[PDB]
């Protein structure tokens, strides 16, 4: 694509808005700057130079533009946008710039839970061939920050946010690992339009990898992952579980870092992707013994006197709770730290987890009421994630565990979801020892 000339208006700052200023500033463009929120992150990193507008959209830029480049964190359907697209100006994101300037493969991993788990592990399988791997997009830096005429491979995270405004992407290897009830917020027509999103990342995809367990996945001739059935699948024996491709044993995961049954799946789905992408299958192994987790992934931060402290703040909708909940093992009582943005989710989920004698809820932030619903003989209602920790932690016996798995967005209280995890986390080391 070729942007001289252009007035180029870039919707949101932040790192990700900031990627696209100097992507633009790079090419000799001089892009235009608005953000609805009046203090947006990284507006002192800003050029000088950038003009700006804060504290709402102006229709007078928008409408002016040649280009408007919209944060995934700006809905397509905002009144101001849909008018500059019935107006016929052109709109896309920071995802569409990179893969309009891409010189290497694609892997494209979305879904509801897994994605930065199986991003990470294709981009480990690919450093452990040799491979020249930039690896971001919706985690790690933003895919612009990526650009590298040396890179040989691209391995990136997507948001079905990032999906709505991108139509050049051409996938090696695409993936839905599963789509589950989030976003429901900026999705008024629901699962199926939340769904719709993800779909995008298969088109034009030279092979597309499916959950054979979630029919969403599919589209509306793709390898397939599963437990019990698919291309890739597990195959137990015995209190063993092994990884298999079409039959034939490939990985005894008592030799993956990870554990669990969804991690077990991600290594699936990732073996399918570096596969699909070329990748040596022997490196990509060796890269699954290797691989440690992400924090604030069913994070262990301080195992002592007895106590499991879990930081698991990544699951910021129902279906990652879930996940963290179904076959869990507790030996005393589990307390269970539930709270924030619930984005208009059903909860109702959850409740199935909750039965028995050896269940504590502590619900807070925004949606907490709701939370401490779901079960209210069992359940305490505090505004914070500290007040909560400081409640639970006196009952806390041998045995117990805490797990923070709040099935909600942070961003009622928090600048994310690493800034809770980290605040748990020292918290548990305050309340966790004498
Ligand atoms: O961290 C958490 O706790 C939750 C993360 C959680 N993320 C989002 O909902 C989300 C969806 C799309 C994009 C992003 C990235 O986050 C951004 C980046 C830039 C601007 C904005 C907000 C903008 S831009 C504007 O013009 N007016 C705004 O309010 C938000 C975040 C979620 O999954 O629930
Ligand atoms: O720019 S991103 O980090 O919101
Ligand atoms: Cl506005």
């Amino acid at each position: 694509a070729d942007y001289q000339g252009k007035n180029v208006v870039i919707i949101g700052l932040g790192l990700t808005g900031l990627s696209c200023v100097d992507f633009f500033l790079a090419r000799g463009v001089t892009p235009r700057v608005m953000d609805t929120r009046m203090t947006p992150p990284g507006l002192d990193k800003l050029p000088e130079a950038v003009e700006r507008h804060t504290g709402s959209l102006n229709d007078e830029w928008l409408m002016a533009a040649d280009l408007i480049v919209a944060s995934p964190g700006i809905a397509l359907a905002h009144p101001s946008l849909s008018a500059a697209a019935d107006a016929g100006i052109e709109i896309v994101g920071d995802i569409e710039l990179f893969c309009r300037e891409a010189q290497a493969p694609i892997v494209a991993i979305t879904g509801s839970n897994g994605k930065s788990t199986v991003t990470t592990l294709v981009g480990e399988m690919a450093k452990a061939a040799g491979v020249n791997v930039g690896v971001g997009g919706n985690i790690g830096l933003p895919a612009l920050m990526l650009l590298d005429d040396e890179c040989e491979l691209y391995v990136l995270e997507l948001s079905s946010f990032q999906l709505e405004t991108t139509s050049s992407l051409q996938a090696v290897a695409a993936t839905i690992l599963n789509v589950t009830e989030d976003h429901m917020d900026r999705y008024p027509f629901g699962l199926q339009q939340y769904r719709a999103a993800k779909l995008r990342i298969y088109e034009n995809a030279k092979v597309c990898v499916v959950n054979a367990d979630d029919a969403l996945t599919m589209p509306i001739r793709c390898v397939s992952f599963g437990v019990n059935m698919g291309d890739y699948h597990l195959n137990h024996q015995q209190g063993e579980t092994w990884l298999r491709v079409k039959g034939e044993k490939v990985l005894n995961v008592k030799e993956m870092k990870l554990s669990g049954q969804h991690n077990y799946t991600n290594a699936l789905a990732a073996l399918a992707l570096a596969d699909a992408a070329g990748l040596p299958r022997a490196s990509s192994l060796k890269a699954l013994t290797t691989f440690t987790g992400l924090p604030h992934r069913f994070e262990v931060v301080l195992e002592h006197n007895g106590v499991r402290w879990i930081n698991d703040s990544k699951a910021t909708n129902v279906g990652s709770t879930e996940a963290a909940l179904n076959g869990l093992h507790v030996d005393g009582t589990l307390h269970l730290l539930l709270g924030g943005d619930g984005k208009s989710a059903d909860f109702s989920p959850l409740a199935r987890y909750l039965n028995g004698d050896n269940v504590r809820l502590y619900c807070f932030g925004r949606d907490g009421a709701q939370l401490a619903a779901l079960r209210p003989e069992v359940a305490e209602q505090t505004e914070t994630m500290e007040q909560a920790m400081r409640l639970l932690a006196p009952r806390v016996q041998p045995g117990d565990m805490v797990l923070l798995s709040p099935a909600c967005a942070s961003l009622d209280q928090f600048k994310n979801f690493e800034q809770r995890g980290n605040e748990f986390a020292r918290l548990a080391k305050e309340l966790g020892s004498h």
